[PDB]
């Protein structure tokens, strides 16, 4: 059998472009807990002993900016200097263009709402997985979200917030469809404390991180472990580091799988068709599969700024379509409605309160079954043949 | 004969997160005039009235960073707070951690020196252009590109800096291989004066701009024009408008196609594997389908922190190539040496004093003849049958 290597990487919650995402996100779900129609353009960066957020709002919420850094540095774990970020002590500049909304006197819905900007996005789907995703993009994700679980419940108390994980699967092509044969490469590198040996480091992510992660069906005597390749990890997130919103976009997707159109998710309200168009995307692909119409699903779409209807649509099945990929965009076309006003209504994304946003800004927007994650419920299409 | 449609996107120099990306690789090329041996992780971020430099960099150069920012915000046309930044007069915040370099008292070299980081990388290439580019990104840039000539030339002396071009195009898919067959659609949104008027904008934006660039066998009756569908643009760049390095990673590379493993370029040092990986991986593609291995090609290359080897490499010739992948596969394992220290030697990247990333900064790091671009000059490679 042929087989090639194809890597995904993720990156965990303290990583400091991952912080600035979910600084932005905290701040969206905030304005739209008390105001759905808030307009949210929330940008974070962060430097040793700083965050700023700035960039656009409108609402009529009341948010403290402030308090909402502050609270989510704390809850990821920067409660110090020594961990990377001080939460109660760091500088926090709130550099956001704040208004109200318009205030106007007499004089649109959203079938024909143009769209806030141009571009392009892209779902994929593939059946090599129970959540229909990438296995190493899964598998990679997974381990960043096991090592933030045992740092937490104190089982690896030696863990920091900060850190990077790494997946090679060996495949096999199957006309099209993508067969995981096992796993050829792990690595993980995790921020940690003085305390812990490099020996009990790696006896500790074998045995709490890796061996609960990944199928024993995938593991073998051949495959390669890289555990802190690069020595020790004390100093980590902001501090010596910078971070920025969006700069995770393939982690925050489908890990270098199926494509992207290039537009960042988080600090964005979910009228944004960056938001809103990858997120529907992401609902066709992962329904075409689920109908049964194909093993695999590559969908793009594509807006002009002031114009409801998408400039195009494409679907790439990858030859495993059962019927010609020219019917299925014809099935997509007819069942999902690209509108921008109307993609925000249909996964009703502006209801608040659940914390839905930052929920999506750490372990990545797809492959998941929580029921705020209204892009990953499949609607059934009509077929035959 | 069927088809489909794939859509790519530009900026302009003046939108505000190139403007960051353009500001990042300047400090990038001052340091390395002076220092070839700089290690620079330089972010850029930008709001109305400000730009902040920040992020870390090691070296024995002696560079103004502020008066950087200021004469690459001038020479994109940011002359005023009405363009919508004031090269001149606006806040610029240096907020680096400058360090030189250690001091140490006796005690390695490119074929052993780790990655500096994990990640993966992906290079693509096709038989559709000259450039071996994807024509919709080829068009969306070079109508960006073009824009901003114009603009400076005093041709459409109308024109303001900031702005955004997209193009759909109709393929036809030969066994693998991308046919362009027409130009679907064509939008431009561009920042301009208060003088022009909308069909004075419309009319200069057809001819001086889409005529000129866009080859006359592509564009027919049914081409729908997209020209400043939103009404008026007279406020751009920073005003009112949030920029970020690093977030135009896409019209960055492929537009769309191929593939991206998530790592930005701009005001990274070239031992960085984000930068030099993505050029060689690049450089292979283009080898693989310039020696006529193959119509199309793309390859992955991966990285963990501290270790010299790549931990996985594959290509993909969409079913194009002329010999087995797993032959095309050997053959750029052998004639391309994926060391981090290595690639920055052989594609000679840490020579000064040309500008070289700047001009990577805006209209695309791939497909330009620049011989500053030197992942772009084809290896002859070994192949036959
Ligand atoms: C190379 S430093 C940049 C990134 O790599 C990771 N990193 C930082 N320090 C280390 C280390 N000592 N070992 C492994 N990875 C690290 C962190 O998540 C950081 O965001
Ligand atoms: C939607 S505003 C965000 C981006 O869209 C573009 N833009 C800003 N104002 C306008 C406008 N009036 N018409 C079209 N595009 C715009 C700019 O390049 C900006 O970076
Ligand atoms: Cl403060
Ligand atoms: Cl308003
Ligand atoms: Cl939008
Ligand atoms: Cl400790
Ligand atoms: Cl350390
Ligand atoms: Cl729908
Ligand atoms: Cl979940
Ligand atoms: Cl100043
Ligand atoms: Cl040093
Ligand atoms: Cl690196
Ligand atoms: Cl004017
Ligand atoms: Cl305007
Ligand atoms: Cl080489
Ligand atoms: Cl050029
Ligand atoms: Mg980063
Ligand atoms: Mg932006």
């Amino acid at each position: 059998m042929e087989t090639f290597l194809f890597t995904s990487e993720s990156v965990n919650e303290g990583h400091p472009d991952k912080l600035c995402d979910q600084i932005s996100d905290a701040v969206l779900d905030a304005c739209l807990e008390q105001d759905p129609d808030s307009k949210v353009a929330c940008e974070t960066c962060t430097k040793t002993n700083m965050v700023m957020v700035f960039g656009e709002i409108t609402t009529k919420a009341t948010v403290d900016y402030e308090k909402i850094v502050r609270d989510t540095c704390r809850a990821i774990g920067f409660v110090s200097d020594d961990v990377g970020l001080d939460a109660d002590k760091c500088k926090v500049l709130v550099n956001i263009e704040q208004q109200s909304p318009d205030i106007a006197q007499g004089v649109k819905c959203p079938e024909e709402i143009g769209a806030g900007d141009q571009g392009h996005m892209f779902g994929y789907a593939t059946d090599e997985t129970p959540e229909l995703m990438p296995l190493s993009h899964v598998l990679a994700t997974k381990l960043g979200a096991r090592l933030t679980e045992v740092r937490k419940n104190g089982t690896c108390a030696w863990l920091r917030p900060d850190g990077k994980t790494q997946v090679t699967v060996e495949y096999y092509n199957d006309k099209g469809a993508m067969v995981p044969i096992r796993v050829h490469t792990v690595l993980i590198s995790t921020q940690h404390d003085e305390t812990v040996t490099n020996d009990e480091i790696a006896r500790d992510l074998k045995e709490h991180v890796i061996k609960p992660v990944i199928p024993e069906k995938y593991l073998d005597e051949k495959t390669i472990f890289h555990l802190n390749p690069s020595g020790r990890f004390v100093i980590g997130g902001p501090h010596g580091d910078a971070g920025l919103t969006g700069r995770k976009i393939i982690i925050d997707t489908y890990g270098g799988w199926g494509a992207h159109g290039g537009g960042a998710f988080s600090g964005k309200d979910p009228t944004k068709v960056d938001r809103s168009g990858a997120y529907i995307v992401r609902q066709a692909a992962k329904s075409v599969v689920a109908n049964g119409m194909a093993r695999r699903a590559l969908v793009q779409v594509s807006y002009a700024i002031g114009v409801p209807e998408p400039l195009s649509v494409f679907v790439d099945t990858y030859e495993t379509g059962l019927i010609p990929d020219k019917e299925i965009l014809k099935i997509v076309k007819e069942s999902f409605d690209f509108r921008p006003g109307m993609m925000t209504i249909n996964l009703d994304l502006k209801r608040g309160g659940n914390g839905r946003f930052l929920k999506t800004a750490a372990y990545g927007h797809f492959g998941r079954d929580d029921p705020d994650f209204t892009w990953e419920v499949v609607k059934p299409l009509k077929w035959d043949k």
